[PDB]
């Protein structure tokens, strides 16, 4: 045991120096504040209070437990709840990274139109318009705008639609804007030199107010073209364009200002990260530390230190990210094989880390939650020897290797 103290001593300490590190870069360097890495600071603060209960833990008991004080059997219990917390927000927090990983590879230009404009399969006032965001007539009659439905049809829809046959016009309508962007003299210059994503941004617009409404801010397409994007996004919001659709244009103007995805989909939706982060296993760890005051409270609440009975919950984020791993991978093939990404792209070098830490976590707690149960103790030596590591494995995969954070320290270095 001497050994293995020592060794998941060294662990627990260079994961905390490693995250402190890790998350004083993340913070510190402001072109790094994206969602993925407020993801990964959040993950890597569940490591620090894991290795923190541990380091402390380890120094009131192993620097016994049957005659502690008062003061000692307050701190001991204190640290052991927030190791427990620590514990089960890691496996929660990877699932969080699994739900971004997989929303973030869903993402492009059909799927932002088709969040600013919805699905209706009834025609509706915005002007009269049905499926995705489809102009129908500018005329207020009706009937006028079911004509120029059902011609376009081809059919008598009684102003009610298929999916199939409104995804069919979005597809028709995204070309249409893509040719009148190419086409127009104003306008192709500027999309032909932008990043897929500021690309989509700027169809985005075409696609809602027509191409000569978006060639109307010349002023404000030489600025994005002298990649400017902050005065163009203060302009932007200036425009009349934001007063009548502010909620919309947030997004695309902040498409724009960052070059990513982070505005999508919508804003607030980091709360629910925040809830299954650090919410959910507060409504398992708290409930059972009740049980624990109330019923075993002896010695320090101290399975190797993790409560047995929060097997399940971690089970329920494991089996979860089993699901979400299996669709990422289908996700990445597919992009893969028709070209709509490659390996140099940010949504692939984060699967590099993100679906080596789900198997790799995963298969480790549930190889934990066996062994513990077999009444072995040189399996438990090994696996938490190496499991002491796994905060140095989240920071050094998640930040030290990063591309972003790498570059943003040579261009830091480089300017001295
Ligand atoms: C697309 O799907 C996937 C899924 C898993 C993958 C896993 C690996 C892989 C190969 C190896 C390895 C290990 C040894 Cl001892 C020797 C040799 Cl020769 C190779 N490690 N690893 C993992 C451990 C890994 C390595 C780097 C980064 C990284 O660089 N992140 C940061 C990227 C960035 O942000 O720029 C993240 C994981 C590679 C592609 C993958 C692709
Ligand atoms: C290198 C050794 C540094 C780690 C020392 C802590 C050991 C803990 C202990 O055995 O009491
Ligand atoms: C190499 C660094 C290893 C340091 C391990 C001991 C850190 C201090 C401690 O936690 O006891
Ligand atoms: C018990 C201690 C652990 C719980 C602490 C939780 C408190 C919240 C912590 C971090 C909040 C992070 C919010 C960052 C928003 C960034 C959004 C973005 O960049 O897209
Ligand atoms: C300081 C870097 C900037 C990031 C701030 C993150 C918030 C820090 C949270 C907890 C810090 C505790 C780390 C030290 C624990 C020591 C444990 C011990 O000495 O036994
Ligand atoms: C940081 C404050 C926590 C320190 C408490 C240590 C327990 C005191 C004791 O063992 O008597
Ligand atoms: C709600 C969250 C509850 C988490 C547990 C909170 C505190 C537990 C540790 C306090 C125990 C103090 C005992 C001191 C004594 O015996 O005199
Ligand atoms: C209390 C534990 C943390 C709460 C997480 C949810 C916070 C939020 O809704 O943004
Ligand atoms: C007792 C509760 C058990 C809960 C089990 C949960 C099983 C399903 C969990 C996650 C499923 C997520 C699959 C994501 C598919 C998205 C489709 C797409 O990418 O377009
Ligand atoms: C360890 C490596 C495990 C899986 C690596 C898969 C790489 C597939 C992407 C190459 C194209
Ligand atoms: C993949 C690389 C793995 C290579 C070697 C792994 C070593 C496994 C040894 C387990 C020891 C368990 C025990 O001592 O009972
Ligand atoms: C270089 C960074 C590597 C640092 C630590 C890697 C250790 C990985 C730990 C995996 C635990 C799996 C297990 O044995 O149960
Ligand atoms: C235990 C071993 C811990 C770390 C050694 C393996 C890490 C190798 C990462 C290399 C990734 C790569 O070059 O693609």
């Amino acid at each position: 045991y001497s050994s293995f103290q020592v060794m998941y001593t060294v662990g627990y300490s260079l994961s905390l120096a490693a995250l402190l590190l890790a998350l004083a870069i993340l913070g510190g360097l402001s072109k790094l504040h994206c969602t993925a890495n407020a993801i990964h600071a959040n993950l890597f603060l569940s490591f620090v209070l894991k290795a923190s209960a541990v380091l402390f833990i380890d120094g009131l008991l192993r620097t016994v437990s049957t005659w502690l004080s008062d003061g000692a059997v307050a701190a001991c219990r204190v640290a052991a709840v927030f190791m427990q917390y620590g514990i089960v927000a890691n496996y929660c927090w990877l699932l969080v990274e699994g739900l971004y990983l997989h929303n973030l590879l869903g993402l492009n230009i059909f799927e932002m139109l088709r969040i600013d404009e919805g699905l209706r399969l009834k025609i509706y006032k915005d002007y009269y318009t049905i499926g995705i965001g489809h102009l129908l007539t500018k005329s207020p009659s009706l009937n006028a705008a079911k004509s120029e439905l059902d011609k376009a049809i081809g059919r008598n829809t009684n102003g009610v639609i298929t999916k199939d046959e409104a995804e069919k016009l979005f597809n028709q309508d995204v070309d249409a804007a893509v040719r009148g962007i190419l086409r127009n003299a104003k306008l192709k210059p500027v999309y032909d030199s932008l990043d897929a994503v500021r690309r989509a941004a700027l169809i985005n617009m075409v696609f809602q107010m027509g191409e000569t409404g978006v060639a109307g801010f010349t002023n404000s397409l030489r600025m994005l073209q002298q990649k400017r994007w902050d005065e163009a996004a203060v302009n932007l919001a200036k425009s009349r364009w934001y007063n009548q659709t502010p909620n919309r244009a947030k997004r695309v103007i902040t498409t724009f200002r960052t070059g990513t995805w982070d505005a999508y989909p919508e804003r607030s939706f980091f709360s629910l990260y925040l809830g299954i982060g650090w919410g959910a296993p507060a409504l398992f760890v708290v409930p059972w530390a009740v049980v624990k005051c109330l019923f075993e409270n002896v010695q320090c609440w101290t399975n190797m230190g993790f409560w047995w009975i929060l097997r399940f919950p971690v089970f329920l984020a494991i089996l979860i990210n089993f699901f979400i791993f299996v669709r990422i991978v289908q996700l990445l093939v597919a992009k893969l094989r028709a070209r709509q990404m490659h390996h140099t792209d940010y949504a692939f070098r984060l699967a590099k880390s993100t679906l080596t830490l789900i198997p790799l976590l995963g298969v480790h707690f549930v190889v934990f939650a066996f062994v513990t149960d077999e009444h072995r103790s040189a399996k438990l030596f090994f696996d938490l020897a190496l499991s002491s590591f796994q905060g140095l494995l989240v920071a050094v995969l998640y930040c030290f290797l990063n591309k972003e954070v790498q570059s943003e320290l040579r261009r830091r270095w480089h300017r001295a």
